[PDB]
C-alpha cells in the first residue's frame, strides 16, 4: 500500500484551467465528462476482476458500441485538443480529472484524485456488455449493478445523486430533459426535485419515463424512482435531501472510489497541483 506523492509528467493547474475554460464556453460539457468518467468506471466487476475500468478502454469496440455508451463520443471527442496540448497525460487520467474538475466548476465537492491510470492499447481488454445500469428497469437491477461494483446502498444512492446534473437526450438513449431545474449545478436537489414532485407517466416519450406534475419539464427514469420504492434506498435518499454537505461528502468519497476500483500505482499530487 503506501501513500506514493508525485508531480505528473503534465501540468495539472494548467490542464485544471484549460477544462474550466471549455466549461464556462459550453456548460453541457460538464455533466457530459462526468458521465463518460463513471461510464469508464462502471464497467468493473469486483468479484472476476475484469472490465478494464479506468483504462479508457471505451475508446475501443465493443465497448465504445454499447447501447449505454451512446452520445459518449462527444466526450472522449471533447477532450482530443486537450490529450494533443498535454501528450504525456493518458487518456483514462484525462477523462476522470476532467469529470472532478466539471465537478467542482459547478459548485460541487472539490474530489480528491490521483493521477497514473494506464490507457487500453486494443479492445481484447473489454469486457461485456449489459454492465452499465438498465434505466427502464427498477431498485434489483440497480442494487445488483452497484453492488457488482463493489458499493453499499449508501454510496449507490450517493452516485445516482449526479443526476442532480445534466439532462438525458432523446438522440442518446431515448430519454428526454433534466432531472432538476439547475441542470448546470451539482448539490443534492436532485433527492429534493424527487421527493418534492409527484411523478406521473409522461405520454410523449415512446421509452417509459416520468415527469413532474408541477412543471412537466423534469424528468425522472423508472430506475430514479425506484430510490422511492425500496425503503433502504428512500431511507438514505431523505437523509441526502435533508443534508447537502453530508450528500456532498458522501459523493464525493463514492466517487474518487469509483475512478480508482480495478487501478493501482496511483499517484497523490504535491499539495499546490491538488
Ligand atoms: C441507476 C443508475 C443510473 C442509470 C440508469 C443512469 C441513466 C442515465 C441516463 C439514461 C442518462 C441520460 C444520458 C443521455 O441521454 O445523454 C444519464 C445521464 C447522466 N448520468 Fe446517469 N444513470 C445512472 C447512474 C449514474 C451515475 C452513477 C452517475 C455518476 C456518478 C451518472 C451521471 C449522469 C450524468 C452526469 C448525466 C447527464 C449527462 C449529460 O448531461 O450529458 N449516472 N444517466
Ligand atoms: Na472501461
Ligand atoms: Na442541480
Amino acid at each position: 500500500g503506501r501513500k506514493v506523492t508525485e508531480a505528473p509528467p503534465f501540468d495539472v493547474n494548467s490542464l485544471r484551467r484549460d477544462i474550466e475554460e471549455i466549461l464556462s464556453e459550453d456548460m453541457s460539457k460538464g455533466p457530459l465528462f462526468v458521465r463518460l468518467a463513471w461510464h469508464e468506471a462502471g464497467s468493473w466487476d469486483c468479484r472476476k476482476k475484469d472490465g478494464s475500468p479506468n483504462s479508457a478502454s471505451m475508446r475501443f469496440h465493443p465497448e465504445c458500441s454499447y447501447a449505454g455508451n451512446k452520445g459518449l463520443d462527444k466526450g472522449r471527442n471533447a477532450l482530443e485538443s486537450l490529450k494533443k496540448k498535454y501528450p504525456k497525460i493518458s487518456y483514462a487520467d484525462l477523462w476522470s480529472f476532467a469529470a472532478v474538475v466539471s465537478i467542482e466548476a459547478m459548485g460541487g465537492p472539490e474530489i480528491p484524485w490521483r493521477w497514473g491510470r494506464v490507457d487500453a492499447k486494443d479492445g481484447s481488454v473489454c469486457g461485456p456488455d449489459g454492465r452499465l445500469p438498465d434505466a427502464s428497469r427498477m431498485q434489483d437491477h440497480v442494487r445488483d449493478v452497484f453492488s457488482r461494483l463493489g458499493f453499499n446502498d449508501e454510496e449507490t444512492v450517493a452516485l445516482i445523486g449526479a443526476h442532480t446534473c445534466g439532462e438525458c437526450h432523446l438522440e442518446n438513449t431515448g430519454y428526454v430533459g433534466p432531472f432538476t431545474h439547475d441542470k448546470y449545478g451539482f448539490d443534492n436537489s436532485f433527492f429534493t426535485e424527487l421527493f418534492g414532485n409527484e411523478w406521473m407517466l409522461n405520454p410523449n416519450v415512446k421509452k417509459m419515463q416520468f415527469m413532474d406534475k408541477t412543471t412537466n419539464r423534469l424528468m425522472m427514469l423508472p430506475a430514479d424512482v425506484s430510490i422511492l420504492l425500496d425503503d433502504k434506498y428512500r431511507s438514505i435518499a431523505k437523509k441526502y435531501a435533508d443534508d447537502n454537505d453530508y450528500f456532498c461528502n458522501a459523493f464525493s468519497k463514492a466517487y474518487q472510489k469509483l475512478l480508482e476500483v480495478g487501478t493501482t500505482d496511483l499517484k497523490s499530487l504535491p499539495a499546490e497541483s491538488k
